[PDB]
C-alpha cells in the first residue's frame, strides 16, 4: 500500500510538463500519438492500424516501446514491411503491427525521440505514430489522441485501480476515441472532438495468417484462449457472436506460449496477438476484425492538418 503517493508523483510530473520545466523534444516530421489512461488494454493497437491505413499515401513509421522484448537498444523491427527480427526480439505488439501492416515501418525504443531519429536516418518517414504515447510527454506530438473505454470512467488510480493518471488529464487530448463500443457501448461528452470506435468481427485467420471461412467453427465446440490486457472482453465477444466455446484458458498478458501443446482433434480459437506466437500450429485459428470509426471524414481532416 498505498496509492496516494503514486498520484502525487504523477500529478507533480504532469505539472512540471504543464509549465515548461521539463524538456519536450521535437522531431522534424509530424507525430501523432495514440494512447490511453489505463492499463488492461484499450484497443490502441487496433486504432494504430486503422490510422496507418488512413495514412497509406504517406511513408509511415510506428514508434513503439516493444513491451517484454528480448532486446535492448533502439531497434528497427520492420522496414516498410520487411520484418528484421523475431517476435520475441520485437515484442509481440510491435511484431503484430509490422505483420498486419506490410506497408509501414516499426521501430522499438524506450526513448521514442531516439527511435524517431534512427528511423529518419535509415527509413525517411513522413509521419510517426506513437502506439502508446500519451504519458510520454517528453516527445512533442502534433495530434494527441486519447482512447477511453467505459470502465475508465469509474476506475481509480493504480495500484488500487487501473488508471495510470487521473481523469482530469483528459484535458491534454486533442481528440478522444471512445473504444470497445461493440462490447461496452457508452457516451462521453467533453466538448473535445470525439469519435466512437467499433470492432466489426468479420473474419477467421488460420495460423499461416490466411483468411479462412467460418464453416469450420460450425458444429464444433472450440477451446478458446488469449493472453491479453483483458481476456474478459475477448470471451464476451465470443459469446455475443454465438461462438460455442467449451473451455476458455485465460493466459497472462504477452504470454509466450512456451508451454503450449494442442490436443489432437480439438479446434482452438484465439486472437491475432496470440496467433503470432503459434504460427504453423494446425487447428489454431484467430478471430479477426475490422476497425470502424464514426465521423471518419471529420477525423481525417483532423489528421491531415498536421501536414500543413
Ligand atoms: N476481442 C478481441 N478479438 C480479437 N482480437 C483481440 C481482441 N481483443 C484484443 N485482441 C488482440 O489483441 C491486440 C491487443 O489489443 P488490446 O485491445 O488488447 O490492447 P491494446 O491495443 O490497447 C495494447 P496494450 O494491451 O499493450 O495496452 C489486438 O490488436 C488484437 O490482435
Amino acid at each position: 500500500p498505498f496509492s496516494y503517493l503514486y498520484e502525487k508523483i504523477i500529478n507533480f510530473r504532469n505539472t512540471l510538463y504543464d509549465k515548461g520545466f521539463l524538456k519536450i523534444k521535437k522531431l522534424p516530421v509530424p507525430v501523432i500519438s495514440v494512447g490511453n489512461l489505463s492499463v488492461g488494454g484499450s484497443g490502441k493497437t487496433s486504432f494504430v492500424m486503422y490510422l496507418a491505413d488512413l495514412l497509406k499515401d504517406k511513408r509511415v513509421c510506428i514508434l513503439s516501446r516493444g513491451y517484454k522484448r528480448k532486446s535492448k537498444g533502439t531497434l528497427i523491427v520492420s522496414e516498410y514491411g520487411n520484418l528484421k527480427v523475431s517476435w520475441e526480439e520485437a515484442g509481440d505488439e510491435p511484431y503484430l503491427m509490422a505483420k498486419l501492416l506490410p506497408h509501414v515501418s516499426v521501430v522499438a525504443s524506450e526513448d521514442r525521440y531516439k527511435g524517431g531519429l534512427l528511423a529518419l536516418e535509415k527509413l525517411s518517414p513522413e509521419v510517426f505514430i506513437l502506439d502508446d504515447g500519451f504519458q510520454h510527454r517528453k516527445l512533442h506530438r502534433d495530434l494527441n489522441i486519447l482512447l477511453l473505454k467505459k470502465k475508465d470512467l469509474k476506475d481509480r488510480l493504480l495500484p488500487a485501480g487501473n488508471l495510470r493518471e487521473p481523469l482530469k488529464e483528459i484535458r491534454r487530448a486533442d481528440a478522444l476515441v471512445l473504444t470497445y463500443q461493440e462490447v461496452e457501448p457508452f457516451e462521453f461528452f467533453t466538448g473535445k472532438p470525439t469519435f466512437k470506435m467499433f470492432r466489426e468481427f468479420c473474419c477467421l485467420l488460420n495460423s499461416d495468417f490466411e483468411e479462412v471461412p467460418f464453416d469450420i467453427l460450425k458444429e464444433r465446440e472450440v477451446i478458446a484462449f488469449s493472453g491479453l490486457g483483458d481476456n474478459g472482453q475477448f470471451r464476451k465477444v465470443l459469446k455475443n457472436l454465438g461462438i460455442k466455446v467449451k473451455e476458455f484458458m485465460s493466459f497472462p498478458d504477452h504470454y509466450d506460449y512456451s508451454d503450449f501443446t494442442p490436443e489432437e482433434g480439438e479446434i482452438y480459437l484465439t486472437t491475432p496477438k496470440d496467433l503470432i506466437k503459434l504460427q504453423g500450429y494446425e487447428n489454431v485459428f484467430a478471430l479477426n476484425f475490422k476497425v470502424k470509426l464514426e465521423r471518419e471524414e471529420k477525423l481525417k481532416k483532423l489528421i491531415y492538418r498536421i501536414f500543413y
